[PDB]
């Protein structure tokens, strides 16, 4: 395989994103979950032009997403099973999210690199979370995508740290709270507080009650730039600080330090950037955080610098059976 | 390597397109072609913010495109060498092309599949070639990208067909003419006519001179929906009909039919679609043709239909060592 074909496949990655977006957004996987279906039925049920849908499905089937079981009849595959709606490991929200506003923001990453102006803010006229707070459907998609990402790695975080000492667990910017839920499931003596923006914390609470897992979890709606809940034994910032530049991260951390009792601990759960040139998903997420939020992933030394500015000291960086690390800090 | 990670890497293909686009557009490969350079110097020369450019470069370095030779110093790799400007195998124009209007048009592929409305025309308010004729920088990029792709497959076409019987070879919509040039190189006694829009035919002369065939190859500007040049021994349509719907393709073919002499041959060089589920670049290019042009790749049976409507009969479909096939037809 010539180098030119390797590079061409890289350059054309956007085709894959959008072709999978089409299949995800139309909900094809749900329609073929029981048995393969003819193209005309799939088109009719999804509101697509049959010959055009056929072309999209043939193309992604060639990389293992759906399969043409007989001419004009399409079935599910292992990769397409992840695009079903409402299943425990669904990645449908992720496929949807990456084909919409985030795709468009990324059209201007060059301008962002040249000027420092956050690409999403240029494209849509306000901050990422400010935008989502105005658009409930996009908000739902983001929160479900984010929760699906974290749900899949939560077990690895729980296997990597002893949570026994903590009876009150405060998750700051918890989203829909899959990691908090996993911690509570594993520690039957613990109670949790799921802290987020009011609209997110309200929806998270209903999701917990629905799933019947909110007995020892309460929700609090607030603003971590103003204050966070007091008296927790551990404060968890999971996939949170990489949303914020240094100035804003320091603000969050100082509010955590204010609220925390002196016996409390701080846990940062994130894709800590390694040394060297090996492949790492966090190197790519780092650029996504640039485009959307004007933020970044960080090295251990960068966290140390944030901690010194916020009244914390790094205790240790614990690895996990995922890309994530736990950065443990103590109040000083 | 969990399935969920495989699918996430597919969904995030757009990040790769855009990150390579930044490095290509800024011209980093030319800056480091002869020796590695520190990020400060790269930032200064390109008008980029150093910390942000460093992040992009270290991310693409982790997939083999550039290398961090020491901290904050970057050098070339074989994949990044393909992003240099003006080199014989340059893919710089392809990387630029795919990150700009074509990327933005692909944001609307769902709507195109739902409604049949061409995504590029929705996004830009005009046809693809109409846009390019008014945007010189994008036009040069397109034409150089297209010629670079075709150059890498031209030997496979010439190897698959004996061009020795033809005294005059006419290439309809030839662009900058790399296939025509390969044909003429292979047959020193042959004369060529390159036909394209006036602005393209005008620019092609310089490329034909560089290719060493300029002394034997005329450049004719015009519109193939009106007329094409008469009396050629063979008329070549290479990566041409896939730009046009059936009706417009028939218009082109009928003009070729009335220009052609009775002993003439028609050769269509295209990514003819196969029936199975194997990987095939033409499956992806077929979607690209939808998005940009409201067009398609075709099967042999589809070409027979067009030929019946335009006074031609299929003679043979010849395979090549590339994805391309040669559809040979005769006037009836
Ligand atoms: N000012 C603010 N106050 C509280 N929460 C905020 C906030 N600004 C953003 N957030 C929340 O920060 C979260 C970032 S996403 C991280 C979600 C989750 N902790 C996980 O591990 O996946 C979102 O749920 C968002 O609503
Ligand atoms: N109406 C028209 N008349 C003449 N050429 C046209 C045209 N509309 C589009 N084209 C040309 O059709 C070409 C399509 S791209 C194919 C280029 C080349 N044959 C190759 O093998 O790569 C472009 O060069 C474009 O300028
Ligand atoms: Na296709
Ligand atoms: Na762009």
């Amino acid at each position: 395989v010539p180098l030119s074909s390797i590079l061409l496949q890289m350059i054309t990655g956007y085709w894959v994103t959008q072709s999978l977006y089409v299949a995800a957004k139309l909900g094809i996987a749900d329609l073929v979950a029981d048995a393969p279906k003819p193209i005309e039925e799939l088109a009719a049920k999804t509101g697509a032009k049959a010959p055009l849908l056929k072309r999209v499905l043939r193309t992604i089937a060639s990389i293992g997403v759906f399969t043409e079981t007989e001419p004009g009849i399409f079935g599910i595959t292992p990769l397409a099973a992840l695009l079903r709606s409402g299943t425990p490991d669904s990645m449908r929200p992720q496929a949807i999210m990456h084909g919409e506003e985030q795709y468009r923001a990324w059209a201007d990453v060059l301008h962002n690199v040249q000027t420092g102006e956050t690409a999403f803010e240029k494209e849509f006229g306000t901050s990422y979370f400010g935008y989502l707070a105005k658009h409930p459907e996009a908000d739902r998609v983001f929160n479900e995508a984010q929760a699906g990402y974290t749900k899949q790695v939560a077990h690895a975080v729980v296997d990597a740290y002893d949570f026994s000492p903590f009876k009150t667990v405060i998750d700051i910017g918890a989203g829909y709270g899959p990691l908090l839920s996993a911690i509570l499931r594993s520690q039957p003596e613990a109670r949790g507080i799921l802290f987020d923006q009011p609209h997110v914390a309200q929806a998270a609470g209903k999701r917990l009650a629905e799933a019947g897992v909110g007995d020892r979890c309460g929700t609090v709606g607030g603003d971590f730039f103003v204050e966070v809940p007091a008296d927790g034994d551990v404060y968890i910032l999971s996939l949170l600080l990489h949303d914020w530049d240094d100035q804003r991260s320091i603000e969050i951390l100082r509010n955590c330090r204010r609220a925390m009792p002196a016996h409390g601990k701080l846990l940062i759960v994130e894709l800590v950037l390694p040394e060297g040139e090996e492949p790492f998903f966090g190197k790519w997420l780092d650029l996504h955080m640039l485009v959307l939020l004007g933020a970044q992933e960080r090295t251990a030394d960068e966290f140390k610098t944030l901690f010194a500015a916020s009244g914390f000291a790094l205790e240790r960086v614990l690895p996990t059976a995922s890309g994530l690390s736990i950065v443990e800090a103590r109040p000083i």
